[PDB]
Parts: structure tokens; C-alpha cells; sequence
């Protein structure tokens, strides 16, 4: 039976998934097939609830029909997963790839949790163009790459219960870099305490690496006492219509997921080219 998650279709799973979906849709303006690569690939849906942190985020989005066109893909894929029009299941991100992805590309999925591996691997059962491993998922950064298509995204999106996540994500973004470095790779990240992160993102200028790309959306200001106030996706070598995509949609999505105004919503480079 599929999992039940508290946190599944919050505000971060809005930003990461829409980032996401909208780098797929990149990538498959181009025939030639890529990889999808998932490091941390989670049980591959979730079942929802009224209480559940998607009240405050994705409950918020779907149904507007105001929606700009850069999330109608997500949306859309959000939508199959719901056919009756009642809030039910939420596509995490190996499913948003499953249908996003065309006959043709390639999905890496890896999940360590004995709970959700199995689930994760009956998602692909029937899928000649998906692999699930169970397997750490940084690992993957060295082994996986460079993908024999020469095309792909990597979605490095780890627990942070541990706090050697916010090296690992990093060395791991370097690993993999090094062997394939016109990827296209997304970090989700939390922010709980604002140090955190600027530390991580410190470590990144560090490596140099060129072509880093920030997306933050805040639901409140940066606390010291309230846990997860905000996330990110962080994109080395975006597709060169992401900036202007985020600047479209970003106000939307803070505007429809905290109304009181909290918070912020920001696209920057923390590497330019
Ligand atoms: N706290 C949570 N517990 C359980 N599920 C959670 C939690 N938060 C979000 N999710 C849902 O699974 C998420 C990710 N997914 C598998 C679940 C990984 N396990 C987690 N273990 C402990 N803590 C977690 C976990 N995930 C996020 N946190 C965070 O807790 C935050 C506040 O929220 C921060 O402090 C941070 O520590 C990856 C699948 C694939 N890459 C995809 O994109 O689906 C995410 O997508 C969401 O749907």
C-alpha cells in the first residue's frame, strides 16, 4: 500500500518539482535521449491526509485557474495522479519523471530506506527505461556519470536529518561534475537555520565550479526557533530559459502559498558563467 507522508506536497515539494518538471521540458526539446538521475528517489507517491502540510502547498496551487503556463506540465502531472478532482495522491519526484520522460530517455533511481525501496521498485516494474537501486545516492554522483546519452538532469535531493548532508550534497556536486559537466544538476535544500546555508553555499564557491544558479522561496523569515522556514533548488548549468521562467512563476507561487506575505522568493546567481 502506498505510503502515507505528513510533509508530502508542501511548499518546498512545489518548488522542487516545478524546477524539475520545468528542466525536463528542456531537455526534451532536443531528441536525442538523457538521463534522469534521482539520488534520493523516496517512495514515488505518497497518500495525502484535514491535516497534511500539502493543505498549505500544493492544495493551494492546483486547482487555481490562474495558473502560469510555466507549471501547467507539473500541474498536469499532479492532475493525472488525481483524475477525480479531490486531493489525493502526490507524485513525488521519480514520478513526476516517469511521466514527464519520453520512450526514449532513461531514469537512475536510488532510495536506502527498506520502507520505500520496494514500494519504489513496483513504480518501475513494468518500465524497460527506469533502474531503481537500492544504493546510497551520492555514490551515484561517481558511478552513474557520465550518463551514456551525454544528456542529463541529476536531482541530488537528500534527508539533511544529518547534518554531514550539507557537505556530502557538494562533494557529491563535484564528483559527479568532474565527469559529465554539461549536466544539468538540482540541489533541494531546506533552510531551518539561515548559518546552514550559507555555509553550504560557501562550500560551493569553493569548488569553482561556474553556472550556479539559486531559487528560494520563503513561506516566513529566517528563524532560529521554527524549523524548515524555507527551501531551494540550487541548478548547475540550468537550461538557459530557467531564469526567466523562475522570475515569471516565482511571484505566483509565493503569492498563492502565503498569502499574509511572509517570507520571499528569489532567483539569483551564486556563480554566473
Ligand atoms: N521531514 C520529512 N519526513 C518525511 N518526508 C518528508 C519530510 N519532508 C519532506 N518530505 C517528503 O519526502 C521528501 C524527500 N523524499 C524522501 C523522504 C526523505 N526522508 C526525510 N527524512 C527526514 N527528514 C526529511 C526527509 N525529507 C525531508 N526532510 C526534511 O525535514 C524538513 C522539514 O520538512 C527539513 O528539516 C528536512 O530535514 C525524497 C524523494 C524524491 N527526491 C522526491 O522529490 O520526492 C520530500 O519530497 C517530501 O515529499
Amino acid at each position: 500500500s502506498y505510503r502515507h507522508s505528513f510533509h508530502a506536497g508542501n511548499h518546498a515539494d512545489v518548488l522542487k518539482h516545478t524546477v524539475q518538471s520545468l528542466i525536463i521540458e528542456s531537455l526534451k526539446e532536443k531528441d536525442k535521449p538523457f538521463l534522469y538521475l534521482d539520488t534520493h528517489a523516496g517512495a514515488g507517491r505518497y497518500q495525502l491526509g484535514r491535516t497534511g502540510k500539502y493543505l498549505e502547498g500544493i492544495a493551494r496551487i492546483w486547482q487555481q485557474d490562474d495558473l502560469p503556463a510555466e507549471l501547467e506540465a507539473y500541474i498536469n502531472v499532479v492532475k493525472h495522479f488525481n483524475r477525480s478532482g479531490q486531493l489525493r495522491y502526490y507524485p513525488g519526484s521519480p514520478l513526476i519523471a516517469r511521466q514527464l520522460l519520453r520512450e526514449q530517455d532513461s531514469l537512475q533511481l536510488t532510495e536506502l530506506h527498506p520502507s520505500d525501496y520496494p514500494l519504489l521498485r513496483s513504480e518501475f516494474q513494468k518500465d524497460s527505461r527506469a533502474r531503481v537501486e537500492k544504493a546510497d545516492g551520492f555514490q551515484q554522483l561517481k558511478a552513474k556519470l557520465p550518463p551514456v546519452s551525454r544528456r542529463g538532469l541529476i536531482l541530488i535531493d537528500p534527508p539533511y536529518e544529518m547534518k554531514t548532508d550539507y557537505q556530502a550534497v557538494v562533494s557529491g556536486i563535484a564528483e559527479g561534475y568532474k565527469r559529465f559537466a554539461t549536466g544539468t544538476y538540482a540541489l533541494w535544500y531546506p533552510v531551518v537555520l539561515r548559518q546552514q546555508i550559507k555555509r553550504m553555499i560557501h562550500d560551493l564557491e569553493a569548488t569553482g565550479i561556474r553556472k550556479i544558479l539559486q531559487i528560494e522561496l520563503a513561506v516566513l523569515p529566517d528563524s532560529d526557533r521554527r524549523g524548515m522556514t524555507a527551501s531551494g533548488m540550487i541548478v548547475i548549468n540550468p537550461p538557459w530559459k530557467l531564469e526567466q521562467q523562475m522570475n515569471n512563476v516565482l511571484p505566483w507561487l509565493h503569492s498563492k502559498l502565503v498569502p499574509a506575505g511572509t517570507g520571499h522568493a528569489t532567483v539569483s546567481w551564486i556563480v554566473p558563467e
